[PDB]
């Protein structure tokens, strides 16, 4: 189908004349440099290349309210999310409109040259529930009060090149390469599919279900920019994707990388996707079960509803000019082994089985097996070597402040303790010393499957940080991971308890 | 590099405009049609894609005997293969000059108008002696004489389309698509490595190690056009190249099917694969042991001398614009655990292993295990896959016209008989009735895996239409391959003879 608003707006392509000039604007002592945040890449590579296509820039103040309240750009093009420039107070009173500011990567990389058209302070909470619901634990929400900028720039960009990468140099398609990729093999109905997870089974099955429901090849678009903290990170999915796509019939699949910056914003979102995949060249989009959702909030409630996003996607059809494919919940049937939407069984009759991603990350952490019908060997393979068994991962036994015994002593045996068990793992008593160049590297460590000793806590100011993931308190307080029965408790017994806790949590297996 | 000639001859792109104009003129009642032979179909697909710029047609009288006598076309361009297009005396009498002569496929897709420039019959001796140096046994020279035909026509081509392909849609990479797929990975410096055999741990080793050297990337660049009589077919050969791809470091290597007809013309083929490949985008061309060689021929003497074709590629490296990459045999060092070209080893102390062709479809053709250091698991499985033990492959025992026996009832016997022995074999007592429409039948129930049972032999004008795999002749003459004792032997004693002489040729296992 046509680009949104009709035009592909890829401005690589458009300002290809003007590079050279824009390259030494940028470069130029006098004007005006912002460094781009993560997000804010992800964003720009997909204005610039006409993924955001009708979009040409960051949105000004008059487009963005009319997508906070109305889901449509002031002249009513069909728009949901809000795509802004955001920086702070200082960096904003350093502009005006008619103002050209260089826009880096890395402060290093010129990106594009942004022509400012205004600048304003937008209300985050009516953004927030407007757009995203309101729930303060929303990924959105959380990152738009404590990460994103204050202050919104709206203006027209013009490309210099597009946000640099050094993994997968040719899977990251841009809307005209993978058009082309499309047409050479004469495809011309083809069902996206969106994922930020790992697939498994299931997905296989309700791709190419798709694929004969719509007669369309599969087109499996992976995000790779930024998706919801805690996610299988996007390497690592990437091989998993590259495997399953192999169990997929010869020649019907093509794997292609989007660089999207998620806003788990459900509905909304699902609305903004399908927009996306038809500025990429496709005929159908899949919808299936919580599409693009963040799941439930602490206290066990949903984001939205399983369906919210099938519905608000199936009353924009008429003009999304993009075939959505809906998907009931696919789960698994033992008695027929098989997959199958929900909605075409049931009724007692027919028992399922379903395995959560919760129940996962657990078999995960523990070493349980894992299935053979819920996913492909050697996609749990991949998997369970990326996010390895408690037996496999690091830690760090942190000496409360509490403590009265010899901080060395204890230190020492702890870690003579923890090395007559071997089974691969490395050991360091780590002093930090307070300094933030070596608070850092504390997850570091974890990262890489070390135990770390560390003999004194860090003051309060600076523990931000530091990752809390594996990080366990020995302490007398009732906030303790490991609670010391007195202060002064003796070494050999303050060891047991510490040698038993992490066997009780898996870290230690005899 | 810059296209052989300087431009790329994509006729497909030059006549994109002419299309509709080409398809109405090809489809006219009035033009002179001539259908397209496989290799024609080959040699037409790499001249409209301008694999073989500066060609833009069949060669005329002019450049085709220059080229045979001086492996340049007539205006001194290097070229060392004639590509002419061959027909039958009954057409080329119809042909006269500045005729406009309709190509087409399967008899029914148009492909080319091919204007005429001039029919000549040339003489094939002086062709097989200069370009494929004699030898009657060689591929090239029994083509050349029992399949291409007669006359020549040259004459300039307007393309309406490449040949069709249902088989890998978007693997076969034009010249200008390849290009394309580079530059969108910046990969400006390409080793190419050509093929029409699987490929294994030698190959992976030497392609890689011509990566390193050269300071390029990867162009995995496969024959599936015609190649030689024998080959490995080009599907399981695909699928080889496709696993034994994901053993290169990630990001390497680039995989690009070359519908190419090979002439298995050793060191005249490697210039011609140089050109070639400079063509499609390759800034480097691997040049192996025995380069595009049939081996030897029925004395046991070579075809080429292993190093011909790297001794002639660097007479013309000045002229090529390509970057050759020698190799001397790369072989195995058990001790060692490597592989290693033989020019920089043995010394007489150092020990090395392989495994010839002929070694490895004997392992294959008896079910022999292959060295995990030989080639990868995966590669194997596949290769047994479509080139299966005999315990899996299918036969046919014809009753000689010498037996006197009731044929009926031999032939029941010998049915029930191998029935006994299970294991899968499909059985059929088949009857001919020397009709070449079930004749030609039986070549294809023997790849089916089946076991035929054959009453009485065909004619010996018949011979031809039936393929000579497993297929044996029981009969009390010499010619026998299960030798009766008389003709009237009893019914009983030959089913005996039969069954073991299967068992000792493998087909049957107990
Ligand atoms: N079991 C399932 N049944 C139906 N749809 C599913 C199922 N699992 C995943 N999906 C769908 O697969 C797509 C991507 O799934 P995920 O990667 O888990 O999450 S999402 O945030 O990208 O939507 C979405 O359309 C989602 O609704
Ligand atoms: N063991 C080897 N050592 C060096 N070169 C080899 C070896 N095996 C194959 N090659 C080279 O690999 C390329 C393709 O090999 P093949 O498919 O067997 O045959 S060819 O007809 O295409 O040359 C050629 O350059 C060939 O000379
Ligand atoms: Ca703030
Ligand atoms: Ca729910
Ligand atoms: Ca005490
Ligand atoms: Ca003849
Ligand atoms: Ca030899
Ligand atoms: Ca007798
Ligand atoms: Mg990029
Ligand atoms: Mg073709
Ligand atoms: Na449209
Ligand atoms: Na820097
Ligand atoms: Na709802
Ligand atoms: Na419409
Ligand atoms: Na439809
Ligand atoms: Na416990
Ligand atoms: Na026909
Ligand atoms: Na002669
Ligand atoms: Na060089
Ligand atoms: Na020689
Ligand atoms: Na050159
Ligand atoms: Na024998």
């Amino acid at each position: 189908p046509a680009p949104h608003g009709g035009i592909l707006q890829d401005l690589i392509a458009r300002d290809a004349l003007k590079k050279n000039e824009l390259l030494s604007e940028a470069q130029s002592s006098d004007i005006l440099v912002w460094n781009l945040t993560p997000r804010q890449l992800c964003d720009i590579e997909l204005i610039l290349n006409g993924g955001f296509s009708p979009l040409t820039g960051f949105l000004n103040e008059n487009d963005y309210s009319s997508v906070v309240t109305d889901s449509r750009l002031a002249d009513g093009t069909l728009w949901t999310i809000p795509i802004t420039l955001d920086v702070d107070e200082a960096f904003a009173n350093q502009i005006k409109p008619d103002t050209r500011i260089a826009l880096f990567q890395d402060d290093e990389i010129p990106i594009a040259i942004l022509t400012v058209q205004d600048v304003y302070k937008p209300n985050k909470t009516i953004e927030a529930e407007r757009v995203f619901r309101g729930d303060p634990e929303h990924p959105a929400i959380s990152y738009l009060f404590n990460v994103a900028g204050d202050y919104y720039v709206g203006g027209s960009l013009e490309a210099i090149q597009l946000p640099q990468h050094y993994d997968y140099p040719g899977l990251r398609k841009t809307p005209a390469q993978l058009r082309l990729e499309f047409q050479s093999r004469q495809w011309d109905r083809v069902v996206a599919f969106q994922t930020r997870n790992p697939m498994h089974r299931a997905h296989r099955e309700l791709t190419v279900r798709a694929a004969r429901e719509a007669n369309a090849k599969v087109l499996i678009h992976p995000v790779v920019g930024l998706t919801k903290p805690g996610d299988i990170d996007h390497h690592t999915r990437v091989r998993v994707y590259q495997e399953i796509i192999k169990r997929y019939p010869n020649g019907i699949a093509f794997l292609s990388l989007l660089p999207l910056a998620m806003r788990m914003s459900g509905d909304r979102e699902a609305v903004w996707h399908a927009i996306i995949r038809k500025n990429y060249g496709a005929s159908h989009f899949i919808v299936g079960r919580d599409h693009a959702g963040p799941g439930k909030n602490s206290k066990g409630v949903d984001f939205y509803g399983p369906y919210d996003a099938q519905e608000l996607v199936e009353s924009y059809k008429h003009e999304l000019d993009i075939e959505v494919v809906p998907f009931r919940m696919v789960t698994y049937l033992p008695d027929e082994d098989r997959y199958a939407p929900i909605d075409q069984i049931d009724t007692t009759k027919t028992r399922t089985l379903n395995i959560s991603g919760t129940e996962l990350r657990r078999r995960l952490r523990v070493g349980g097996e894992i299935p053979e019908w819920f996913s492909y060997p050697e996609v749990v393979k991949i998997l369970r070597e990326s996010n390895p068994p408690r037996p496999k991962q690091g830690f760090s036994i942190v000496l409360g402040n509490s403590l009265t015994v010899s901080r060395e002593q204890l230190s020492i045996a702890l870690l003579s303790t923890f090395l007559q068990f071997g089974g691969g793992r490395y050991y360091k008593i780590f002093e930090h010393n307070n300094k933030t160049e070596l608070l850092s590297l504390i997850q570091d460590f974890i990262g890489s499957g070390s135990g770390l000793i560390i003999p004194d806590q860090w003051e309060d100011d600076k523990d931000s940080v530091v990752g809390k993931q594996n990080v366990y308190l020995l302490d007398t307080s009732s906030s303790a991971d490991i609670q010391l029965e007195s202060a002064d408790e003796p070494i050999s017994h303050i060891v047991q308890k510490v040698v038993l806790f992490l066997e009780d949590n898996g870290f230690f297996v005899f």
